């Protein structure tokens, strides 16, 4: 699943703090995205990277 992406965060580099599943530690991490280029390890929150890859 989309649990498996490292952080990537994007070309643009706007300050959208966003949540990876650091699958590289095993945590829910937050990380800078930047819109465009974004991944799918990508979310709005602890909550969402957690319900979506670990409930």
């Amino acid at each position: 699943s989309i649990c498996s992406e490292p952080k990537k965060v994007g070309r643009c580099k706007g300050y959208f703090p966003r949540f990876y599943f650091d699958s590289e530690t095993g945590k829910c991490t937050p990380f800078i995205y930047g819109g465009c280029g974004g991944n799918g390890n990508n979310f709005e929150t602890l909550h969402q990277c957690r319900a979506i890859c670990r409930a």
